[PDB]
């Protein structure tokens, strides 16, 4: 009886115990990703016993799932993969089995949520780990035990791709949600892999995968601290290393943040992989090495010893010299025994060793994927998420009488999905218009035209909507962008947003905006619904149309929430997660800039009949937002009483209880505010972020009526990296503004930190 | 009598003895900067004698004279000023006399020069000495004996207002030509002044003094350069702190860059002075401090230790408050005592103390200040600094002959000057109609047409200008950009480049481009001369003209100048120090960008007939440039031969000397060319810039000859800042590119550091 397989012995103990017994062999096997395609075929289904065999003995540590087939050819292969390592290998150390979970569990006829910068506008956490914990059944029915995220990168350069793969721009709330997130997929004990790490989405350019520009303070006090919350305090048992390098050292070989931050400081316990073909880049891509045939020793003595435990597939799989450099004394069997130590520390508390087998039988798939509890809370968190931008002359909510016009690329036709979903997705889920239908049933005509093809500009198509808008009595346009599911994708078909799909321009593609000049200028009362993976540039819309809103790329339920909020059953309740502004010219926007940006002199002015206003900050256009982070109406108002604070004299370790009560002024209907609070470190040693989100609170209040909203600030969370590169809380002033957005406070208090 | 005033004793000796002698009031008053209005009134020119001595008792060490005033006013009032130190104070320590040199001595009637950006296109290092020579002869002549300038700034940022300030976008460039210039202003006892130290010219947004995003392997490879060629080889008496942070501490305020890189790493001997109100910023804009009423104690203790030892006027004065700190015990008095020291060297090493007085007398004046030789330099310099973009069909160089069509905002009616030019300059000087007029007399029919504002969107003019095109044989359309003098910059009238005026875009403003596309339309061969000072995004300018010409902003000869280039008495030389993007929002655009940037994937294309070519870096927009950093023509061609190494095996000691042959195929006429050597670190322990220039010569070849060139690169110039921030020259291959451009490579070698 060895200790290791004995669950009543310490997790210490039985790592120890399971190091001794391996080989060399047996160790690179556990820090190199295999994948199920060795033995299954994608097509057939059939079984590869060979390819099994092979894949086990040289990368059987953890294998990638993520293919679009039957749900039968992932169940059938995982469980012979692990009968396999159980009963056909010495030490039966069973598997890690990963697919992607960023907005769903990527299998075909999954429940698919809206994409991950639309459910950060919802402001509500709790949602979304409930979210989590259902997305983890649909993935543990058939075999699954890790997923690939939560992304708690920062929407902080708006031409890359995968903004919308980001709960927004702001650490603290990217921070919460990953936080949620995480816990509720290990709820399940399906490990998380937090991505990407550390400070990856703010690429040169725009670019997908470009260096980025940046010092350690920045690191420190924007990009770290929303792994921070997933990592210490959610305890993720994985971390995915990013394709980037940071001020010129590759996030995959940099010793600094993977070993010295992330592990000497955060006391992380578990593992770090590469990204796809990461491992490769420190060569091709970043000339650390030669390229050409590919250095893999070099590889392998750049990222394993900074603290990159496992390599994944996509690249040269140069981990396979691991043996090699031991032989040649170059690498010290210390740190290859490290690296395993950490894959199966993780997989002890997994529970994996007691119960490695996960599947529920073929006959339960239906009752645990797809059901109707997680279709309902898809359409719940999508309507929680839809952002009121504008609504003027009670334009909205809508009447279900009359004619109603619905308009637009976007509004049928095909589903507006985010990237992440499985071959062929686009084809199921509620449009628009299938929404709008079933929420008028008999009561109101419906009068529905394309306009036009989100990628052409071709104005064909607009006749046919004038005639709908001018018969209607209001009229629904539904235009934005969109990305492609992953087989598309990387086929390279067209898309305005995605992994790989970086834009050079926020305004609205092709004839989108033209069409809807056409259906203003019929006078008819005309609603924009913004249907989009990031911010849009059309700053014209706001004040000539009827109404704006914003719907970030939906759930499969998109059309009914859309219809929800558009109707009034739903008082639409989001808040930008992520900042609007004017002009691609005028980036970054996010709200957080450090004191001595954005608010410089004066602005200048193109007006439409031809006229300029020549400014300075800029000679011709404005660097503020043109809707901030936290922006968000509602058909309610709301009346702020004044803030109060529990403590006015504190120290670092005391919490300071932020407390205000919020009026709804509206008679009729219940409505629903996000109460957001903004600290302010007054004075500082060094130059500190002008204002942060560091608390808020989503509450439902009645008709007419008053609650009393309570946040906490712990103090040990509002400090400073000083000239030293320490993280100080400073004895002195810090003020509390408390809002509707982060540029709309009703009120603010000041306490002292002594 | 003392040893101070004894030019024998040594400048150490020197110092020690004069410091010894002075009392802390008399310390502060050094390191303080006073202005000539305390003493000279700006309408009248009367003298205040209680002026005077209230501002060399409190603020003596140097003044500033930067006023659009007589020439009388400056001299007479500056040699009161030095009389006053000799005759009636008790250590008589002359003053440092600050004005503005950038391109041209600032004050009515002096010699104009071209922009930096455009001078910097000349690629011809020994001539900028020369203006720098003229200019230093201008500014001594009034009493003048320090200038605010060379500006060492990288163009990285070219929303930034204050590109045409800089030398481009490239730091050996950069450091070569502020060398020289400084050099050549040092040659007459004048101190210069190295602005904006460091890594000022990379503004968030693009904004006027907006935090700078980077890390420090960026700051040293990329920022601090040209500061060092300038610094320890050119001997610079003075440095310029920036009113920026870089990754959050501020420039004026950074001991680590002004203290231990500075003194302790570069052994700068001398003094830095902060920007203009930088001091007050530290409270006002970086809220590091109480701001109302600002807490001088503060600033003062913030940025004195740090290592900046001399505090501008245009804020509080807070170094008055050194005594009082000096008094509680909170400043050592030996901080105080380094920064006098400074000072005091500088003025000791100018020969000061021995030459108080610089200016000539009145009537020699008009033979020290706009001479022919000055003049005739500004032209040459200027003719030397316009790039070539295209010419197809020989279209350039024009016929003297025929009729030719002269239009667009910018070729008459006032001169198109950048920033750092007095008050009512723009009423003098050649312009392009000028130039041209001049270069045929009575040969060829010059018909003229305004076309447009470049202020405004009217096309009134737009009938005049097509019919002057029309009965003309060519057409050459002068627009751009345009910026203001001292006075009309800061009184807030109109402008698209300049101090304080930043942009959100990057395409002609106004009705330019449309009156472009009249005239092309009418199917007359055009001519689009650009004249600005940063890029302008128009592709669809290189193959829908005859020719295009970048002229950025020009001397006060640029029509002749343009003049001689457009019929060909001078075959067109000049090269792009910044690189031309095709849109704002493809930015940055910098040809030496880290490898795994710019080069990722497809770009997609916009045709003028709407059909849209989706792709992906970007989708719809090209991130390549549209003109790389290097690029220029010539109404020549030029056919390289091998290239050579006079060593292939070498170390960090030696120099390896590249050497290649250039043929001239033209025929008739001679032609000047660039070469331009890249050197590219293949396999680096950090990932470094893709290439970066390290060498170029500008050689003037005969029609048909061959011509054999040499460019020494110095090994030691050529290492990177490897993981533990150390500066090291690697064993290993470099790659040696010569070219015509940073991307037109004609030929290549190898050697190998051993
Ligand atoms: C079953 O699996 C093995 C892989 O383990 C396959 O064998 C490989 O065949 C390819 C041919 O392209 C060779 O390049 C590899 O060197 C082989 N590797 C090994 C380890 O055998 C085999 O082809 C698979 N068979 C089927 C029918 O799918
Ligand atoms: C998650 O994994 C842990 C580890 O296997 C499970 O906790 C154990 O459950 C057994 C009962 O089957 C208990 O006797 C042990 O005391 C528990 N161990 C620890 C360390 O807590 C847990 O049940 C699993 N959770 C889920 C939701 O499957
Ligand atoms: C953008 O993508 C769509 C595919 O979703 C392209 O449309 C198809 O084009 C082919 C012709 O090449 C037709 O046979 C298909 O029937 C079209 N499908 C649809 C749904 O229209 C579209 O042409 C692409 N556009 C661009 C500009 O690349
Ligand atoms: C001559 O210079 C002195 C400066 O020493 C001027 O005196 C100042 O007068 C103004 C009145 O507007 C006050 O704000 C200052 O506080 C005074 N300063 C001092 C130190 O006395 C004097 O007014 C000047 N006279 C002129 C130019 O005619
Ligand atoms: C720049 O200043 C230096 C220092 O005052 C001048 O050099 C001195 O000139 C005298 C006679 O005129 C010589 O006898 C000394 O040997 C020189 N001293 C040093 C230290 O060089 C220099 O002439 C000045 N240059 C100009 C152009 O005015
Ligand atoms: C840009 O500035 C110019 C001056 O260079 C303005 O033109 C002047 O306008 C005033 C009227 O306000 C007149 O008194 C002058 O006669 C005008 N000068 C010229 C040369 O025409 C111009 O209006 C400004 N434009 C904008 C849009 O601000
Ligand atoms: O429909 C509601 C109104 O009943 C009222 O409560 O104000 C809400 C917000 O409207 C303001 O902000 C958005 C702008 O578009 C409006 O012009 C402004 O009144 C609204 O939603
Ligand atoms: O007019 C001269 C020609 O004599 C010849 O030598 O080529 C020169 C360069 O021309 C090339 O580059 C610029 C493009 O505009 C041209 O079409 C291309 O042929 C030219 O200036
Ligand atoms: O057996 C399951 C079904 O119960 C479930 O509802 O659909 C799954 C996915 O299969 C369909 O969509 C994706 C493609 O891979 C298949 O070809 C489709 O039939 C089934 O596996
Ligand atoms: O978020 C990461 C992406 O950055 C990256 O491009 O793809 C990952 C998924 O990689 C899988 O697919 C490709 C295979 O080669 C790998 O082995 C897989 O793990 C994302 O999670
Ligand atoms: O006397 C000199 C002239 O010799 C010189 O050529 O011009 C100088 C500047 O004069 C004008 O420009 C600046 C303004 O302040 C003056 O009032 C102008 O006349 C003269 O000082
Ligand atoms: O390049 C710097 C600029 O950054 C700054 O804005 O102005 C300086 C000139 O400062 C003079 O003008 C204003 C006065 O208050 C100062 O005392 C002067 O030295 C430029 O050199
Ligand atoms: C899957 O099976 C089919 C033939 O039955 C074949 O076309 C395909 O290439 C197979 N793939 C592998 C890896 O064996
Ligand atoms: C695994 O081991 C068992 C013996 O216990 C055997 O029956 C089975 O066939 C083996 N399978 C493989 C694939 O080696
Ligand atoms: C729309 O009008 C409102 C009220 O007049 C104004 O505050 C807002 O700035 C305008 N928005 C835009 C984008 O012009
Ligand atoms: C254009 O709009 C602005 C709005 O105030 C105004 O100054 C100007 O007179 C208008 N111009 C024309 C041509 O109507
Ligand atoms: C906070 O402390 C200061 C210390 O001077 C005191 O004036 C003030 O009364 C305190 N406030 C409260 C609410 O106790
Ligand atoms: C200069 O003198 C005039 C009148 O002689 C006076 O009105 C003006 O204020 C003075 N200027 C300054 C700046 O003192
Ligand atoms: C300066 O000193 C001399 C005495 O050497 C005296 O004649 C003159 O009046 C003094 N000037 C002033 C302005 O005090
Ligand atoms: C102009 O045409 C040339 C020659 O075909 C081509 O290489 C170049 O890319 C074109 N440039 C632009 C900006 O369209
Ligand atoms: C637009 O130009 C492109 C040039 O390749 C061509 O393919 C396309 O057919 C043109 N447009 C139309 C409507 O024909
Ligand atoms: O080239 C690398 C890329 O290739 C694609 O096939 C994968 O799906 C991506 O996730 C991967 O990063
Ligand atoms: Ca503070
Ligand atoms: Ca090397």
């Amino acid at each position: 009886k060895p200790r290791y397989k004995d669950p009543s012995v310490p997790v210490e103990e039985r790592v120890t115990d399971l190091l001794g017994r391996m080989t060399l062999e047996e160790k690179m096997s556990q820090l190199i990703q295999g994948d199920i395609t060795n033995w299954m075929n994608e097509t057939t289904g059939e079984f590869n016993l060979t390819g099994l065999e092979w894949s086990t003995k040289m990368r059987g540590g953890m294998f990638y799932v993520g293919y679009p087939v039957p749900w039968d050819y992932i169940a059938d292969n995982v469980k012979k993969a692990q009968d396999y390592i159980l009963q056909n290998t010495t030490l039966g150390i069973p598997a890690i089995v990963q697919t992607e979970s960023l907005h769903g569990f990527l299998i075909g006829n999954a429940t698919i949520y809206n994409s991950p910068i639309g459910f950060a506008c919802s402001f509500n956490p709790e949602l979304i780990e409930k979210m989590a914990r259902l997305i983890g059944q649909e993935a543990s029915a058939l075999g699954v035990n890790h997923v690939m995220g939560p992304v708690v990168d920062l929407a902080r350069e708006l031409r890359f791709g995968r903004v919308e793969e980001t709960y927004g721009e702001d650490p603290f709330l990217a921070g919460e949600i990953g936080y949620h997130y995480t816990k509720g997929i290990q709820s399940h004990n399906i490990s998380a892999n937090v991505k990407h790490f550390v400070g990856f989405s703010q690429p040169e350019q725009g670019l997908n995968t470009a260096p980025v520009h940046g010092g350690e303070r920045y690191l420190r006090t924007t990009w770290l601290p929303s792994f921070k919350r997933a990592i210490m305090d959610a305890g993720a048992w994985s971390i995915m290393s990013a394709y980037h390098s940071y001020d010129g050292i590759p996030a995959v070989a940099d010793y600094h943040t993977l070993t010295e931050i992330l592990r000497e400081e955060w006391g992380y316990k578990y593992w770090v992989t590469s990204d796809a073909g990461a491992s490769d880049r420190v060569c091709t891509a970043f000339k650390l090495c030669r390229a050409d045939p590919i250095d893999k020793e070099a590889v392998t003595l750049a990222i394993l010893p900074a603290g990159n435990d496992v390599e994944m597939g996509g690249g040269s799989y140069n981990f396979e010299t691991i043996i090699d450099l031991v032989n040649a004394g170059k690498l010290d069997i210390e740190i290859v025994n490290t690296a395993v130590s950490r894959v199966l520390r993780a997989k002890f508390e997994m529970g994996l060793f007691e119960n490695p087998y996960n599947a529920a039988p073929a006959s339960e798939w239906n009752k645990l994927i797809h059901t109707q509890e997680a279709v309902d809370l898809a359409r719940e968190l999508d309507r929680e998420s839809i952002v009121l931008l504008e609504n003027h002359d009670n334009a909205l909510p809508l009447k279900k009488s009359g004619s109603i016009a619905v308009i637009g690329p976007m509004a049928h036709g095909f589903m507006n999905y985010g990237d992440y979903v499985v071959y062929e997705s686009q084809y199921r889920g509620v449009t628009p218009l299938d929404g709008i239908k079933a929420a008028v049933g008999d009561k109101a005509t419906i009068n529905y035209a394309q306009g036009c093809e989100r990628w052409s500009n071709d104005q064909s198509g607009f006749a046919e909507a004038v005639e709908a808008a001018k018969k209607s009595d209001v009229a629904v346009v539904v235009v934005g962008t969109w990305s492609r599911d992953q087989k598309e994708l990387w086929a390279g078909l067209n898309a305005t947003t995605g992994e790989h799909v970086d834009v050079n321009s926020l305004s609205l593609v092709g004839a989108q905006a033209p069409l809807i000049k056409a259906i203003i200028d019929t006078g008819v009362p005309t609603v924009v619904v913004l249907s989009s993976g990031k911010p849009i540039t059309e700053p014209w819309l706001s004040n000539n149309t009827a109404a704006l809103v914003q719907q970030f790329y939906p759930s499969e339920q998109g059309g009914n929430a859309l219809a929800d909020v558009l109707f009034g059953d739903y008082n639409p309740s989001g808040k930008l997660s992520v900042s609007f502004p004017h002009s691609v010219g005028d980036l970054p926007i996010y709200y957080d800039y450090l004191n001595s940006a954005r608010e410089i002199g004066d602005a200048g002015y193109i007006y439409s009949n031809g006229t300029l206003e020549f400014g300075h900050q800029y000679a011709l256009g404005n660097p503020k937002a043109w809707y901030p982070f936290g922006y968000g109406k509602s058909y309610s108002s709301f009346e702020y009483g004044a803030v109060k604070l529990d403590k006015t004299n504190v120290t670092e370790a005391d919490t300071v209880t932020v407390s205000v009560d919020v009026k709804n002024t509206d008679a009729t209907r219940e409505g629903t505010e996000v109460v957001q609070v903004y600290v302010v470190d007054e004075v500082a040693s060094v130059v500190v972020p002008n204002r942060l989100l560091k608390g808020f609170k989503k509450v439902v209040i009645p008709a007419g009526q008053t609650k009393t909203v309570e946040i906490p600030l712990k103090v040990q969370d509002l400090g400073l990296w000083n000239v030293r590169m320490k993280y100080v809380v400073e004895p002195g002033a810090f003020g509390v503004l408390v809002g509707s957005s982060s540029e709309d406070i009703r009120g603010n208090a000041t306490f002292y930190v002594q």
